[PDB]
């Protein structure tokens, strides 16, 4: 849970009058001493609800390492022939393919805009020193009776899939459609590479596609940092002189799988997760009654497009200190926001949202390539019609309440919860919202000028999903994927624009009753 980091973060700021704090920075490096540290315990006490001393801090003085002691063993490197293993999140993510036509919603694209066109012999050759070094990117999933069971390709064995790409028509439209070119998970590596050119692009585009089962977003700058580090030692013609990483992503999943346990145990943490979860979603409501342009269809189709609505740099502080002195985070305020809207359309006073949670909080995984996100339902009550300032208060006691019990897999908790199913409806929430901050100091790789690209989506995986999206560099703005089956277009640039509204209301006069 990234939650805990930036809570961390936020009373180091507070308390060393610093714009200064990252996830590494040393307390006492940064100006803290044994007689302020008083000042961050207190205020952590009061902000998380659990016991810190001056004990933690001391042992633990970086916000990454504070937030992970106070929340299991760690992450272990398995032996040399050590057999490729599935986590939970892989094995759902298959399952998705399995049960619906994506149309490759489930693909996550990268796109860097570079001045030089790429040599496309050393990029593949970049590539291949890529998926040498992280396992996931050279793990197939192959079916079976039985579930998916993987399938480490070596090194030697695992066919890259790189090319240029001319473009005659313009490329952001084209970045989609090579976005959403399915993978064959049991055939072909889930990382696809294509680089742009053109007479109409100025150097060229770089899109990296990787299926989901193999990268979240946190990916994207490891991915790039190792892509640039291959592509500069091959275009000097020898091998990356690679730190070998810390853990492959199926020593990340065996620890996981054998500290969670089976569900049968009363005392693993799995069985004593769900049964949080059983009691937290009880009557559930089936879909919150939202304004769609078009009934559900009977098949979910995962056609979608992405409206977006801009932030002022204004805006954007105004929010992050709105969360400052409320104590809670930027992702929480904008949860509550989204809440207020379905609240305000007729939703009613009980709004499940999804949201995504990275469990990287190991060191051996916390910049790692991989999958790393559970879908976790943040049950929002909005009933004696508070203000925004008391919903702030409803809405972190729900997070960190939900954030305790992060590692209950969502389909375990979809299996244990047992909602009513439709296949057109994803089960227990159909909005999702989250926070995303894209890499930063991505602005000189491969030797040129680079700066990345937003791919606009053809695909949904929800009804509405509105993510917060940080730019590497302060800039922030809103992106609603909707499901274009229930709604036109014009439908979600109001909604988005309205989620705005509410977040300007909510910044000028959180007293204000939602
Ligand atoms: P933090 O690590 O920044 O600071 C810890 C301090 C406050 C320095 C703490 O360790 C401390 O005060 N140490 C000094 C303790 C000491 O000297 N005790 C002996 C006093 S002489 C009395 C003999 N009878």
């Amino acid at each position: 849970v990234t939650a805990y980091e930036e809570i961390v973060c936020q009373v180091f700021a507070a308390v060393l009058d610093r714009s200064d704090v990252t996830a590494d920075a040393d307390f006492f490096a940064l100006g803290g001493h044994s007689l302020l540290s008083l000042r961050v315990v207190a205020r952590l006490r009061a902000l998380l609800g659990v016991d810190v001393g001056v004990r933690d801090l001391f042992e633990a003085p970086t916000p990454a390492a504070l937030a992970a002691r106070l929340t299991r063993p760690a992450v272990t490197r398995r032996g040399p022939d050590a057999p490729p293993v599935l986590s939970h999140f892989q094995r759902r993510l298959w399952l998705i393919e399995q049960v619906y036509q994506t149309r490759g919603a489930y693909n996550v694209p990268l796109a860097v805009h570079v001045s030089d066109r790429l040599d496309l012999d050393v990029l593949r050759a970049a590539v291949r020193d890529l998926v040498a070094r992280h396992e996931v990117l050279r793990t197939l999933v192959r079916s079976s009776d039985d579930g998916p069971d993987p399938v480490l390709l070596a090194p030697e064995d695992a066919a890259v899939d790189v090319a240029e790409v001319q473009a005659a028509g313009p490329v952001a439209d084209l970045l989609a459609e090579l976005t959403a070119q399915p993978f064959d998970l049991a055939t072909q590596i889930p990382l696809r590479v294509r680089m742009i050119t053109g007479e109409q692009v100025d150097g060229c585009v770089l899109l990296l596609v990787c299926h989901h089962i193999a990268a979240d977003e946190w990916s994207f700058a490891p991915l790039l940092r190792d892509l640039d580090t291959a592509y500069r030692a091959r275009a000097a013609g020898r091998a990356p002189d690679w730190e070998p990483l810390p853990a492959q992503y199926s020593d990340y999943a065996a620890t996981l799988h054998d500290w969670l346990g089976e569900a049968t145990d009363p005392a693993s943490p799995l069985r004593r997760q769900l049964d949080y979860w059983q009691h937290a979603l009880q009557d559930l409501p089936d879909e919150l009654d939202l304004p769609t342009d078009r009934p559900r269809p009977a098949t979910a189709s995962h056609r979608g497009g992405l409206a977006r609505a801009e932030l002022p740099p204004e805006l954007v502080e105004a929010v992050r200190r709105l969360a400052a002195q409320h104590g809670v985070t930027v992702f929480m305020v904008v949860q509550a926001a989204v809440a207020v809207l379905l609240h305000r359309l007729g939703a009613g006073d009980d709004i499940p949202l999804g949201s995504p949670v990275a469990d990287r909080a190991d060191e051996a995984v916390h910049d790692t390539v991989g999958f790393f996100l559970n879908t976790l339902v943040l049950r929002v009550n909005l009933s004696g019609n508070p203000t925004f300032a008391d919903l702030l208060d409803r809405v972190r006691a729900v997070d960190l309440e939900a954030f305790a019990r992060a590692d209950a897999p969502f389909d375990a908790v979809v299996d244990t919860v047992k909602p009513p199913r439709a296949v057109s409806r994803h089960p227990l929430f159909q909005t999702m919202v989250s926070y995303q901050r894209r890499p930063s100091d991505v602005d000189r790789l491969f030797g040129a000028a680079t700066r990345l690209v937003e791919v606009p989506l053809d695909t949904a995986k929800f009804d509405l999903e509105f993510a917060f999206i940080e730019d590497g560099h302060g800039g922030a703005h809103i992106a609603l994927n909707y499901a274009a089956d229930l709604f036109d277009h014009d439908s979600a640039e109001q909604l988005v624009a309205r989620l705005r509204t509410v977040l300007e209301h909510a910044c000028a006069d959180p007293c204000r009753p939602v």
